């Protein structure tokens, strides 16, 4: 199964409405970046993901370093990823990294990155 | 200003992660549907929306009837819209309507449909 995983930071303050917007931001940025790419593998995974109902896994981490660690993992393995920063319209200061999107891609491939995280 | 609004049902039990997943589902479905359409106006709005930072307004309604009412208004106004239903992997029964996505579209068109709703 092909899946998309979004890693959300738990150490910053975000209401459920805020969290939903950030996760949606991560997902849209990933999809658009893939469509605008010339990476055939990524496009194949995206098409399958859509056919499978857009399965998503929303997990969390309690530090910025844990997000950077996983983004580097995704990058090294040539997987699609998106680092989302706040637009600073509310509490949070603009530029604050809120979450990381990865995929869509084979879930076992993605698990070699986020298989140890707790669900949000 | 172009905006996307996602109307979430508050009368059904959904936790933080569930809500985030449903909202991301509405957002991605909207974007993909616009990219694959033959609607130039919609595509222009989508492009402007991305350039503007993908602003999203997440509001709530307390009944399914309200969701259908707003979907009807979106449809009559020829705006992109998406009715999202649960995959039934958790508490909720599959097929349960969880939220409605509208847009991206000019702020005034979107607000004429959801401007009276409370933020989630």
């Amino acid at each position: 199964m092909i899946k998309m995983v979004i890693v959300v930071r738990s150490d910053i303050k975000m209401g459920k409405g805020k969290i939903a917007a950030q996760v949606a931001h991560a997902a849209v940025t990933l999809v658009v970046s893939i469509i605008n790419s010339n990476n055939l593998r990524w496009k194949e995974w995206l098409n399958e993901w859509l056919h499978q109902g857009q399965p998503k896994i929303i997990v969390k981490v309690n530090s910025l370093d844990e997000i950077i660690s996983r983004a580097k993992k995704a990058e090294t393995m040539n997987l699609p990823f998106s680092i989302i920063e706040d637009a600073g319209k509310t509490q949070l200061e603009p530029g604050t990294i809120t979450c990381l999107g990865i995929g869509p891609a084979p879930e076992n491939l993605v698990d070699s990155i986020t298989g140890d995280l707790k669900l949000l």
